[PDB]
């Protein structure tokens, strides 16, 4: 249910705000809600986790107990919806591909090469999936 | 068209493939139109300009013209796509939001933290999005 899924991260946060024009304006949610909402998120969680949150630490270090707490509740929260972000996610397929390539040597150069127009042939196929 | 799309990216390959169990997978293809068919599709793109062509004008170089041609052809395709890849483009939003918190200083920390219940409303939005 999503609201029991950021609860955990609600409760360390009201712990947060006690120590403390929208910034996080609403063009941020209508790009959270399009194309770009997966890029948007995960950019958004990283910032947050590598910019600001450690900002916060050190220019008030009694802070540090609960924004560590609201830390580690977002990057559980990040790791729950890798099942919801796509866009942090890598191929299987594609880490088969590559490591048969080095594994061949040589032999691999020749052979991706050779098959180029197969890989014409899977990108008419995306280009396509998405023609629907 | 997608055909008129990829007829250069054809017509540069018919050159290449005179000097030259499949590498390129079936499973690579069934990748390129699921959840991660962009991330796929993406690597695979970046493979092959940056690990395969090199080491194919390499091993002969007799090969780089139609190397350099097939690889430029690519980068086109790459570029109109990116109209087809949202995993290769980033949220102005939230490089709006980066920019505002640091040219806002020491203010733009105090900012980020305060509005972080914010930000849990707007995942709830995205979580929300998906659920459909």
């Amino acid at each position: 249910n999503l609201p029991n899924m950021l609860r955990d991260l609600r409760d360390a946060f009201s712990r947060v705000k006690t120590f403390f024009n929208l910034l996080l304006k609403e063009s941020l949610l209508e790009d959270f809600k399009g194309y770009l909402g997966c890029q948007a998120l995960s950019e958004m969680i990283q910032f947050y986790l590598e910019e600001v949150m450690p900002q916060a630490e050190n220019q008030d270090p009694d802070i540090k107990a609960h924004v560590n707490s609201l830390g580690e509740n977002l990057k559980t929260l990040r790791l729950r919806l890798r099942r919801f972000l796509p866009c942090e996610n890598k191929s299987k397929a594609v880490e088969q591909v590559k490591n048969a390539f080095n594994k061949l040597q040589e032999k691999g150069i020749y052979k991706a090469m050779s098959e180029f127009d197969i890989f014409i042939n899977y990108i008419e196929a995306y280009m396509t999936m998405k023609i629907r």
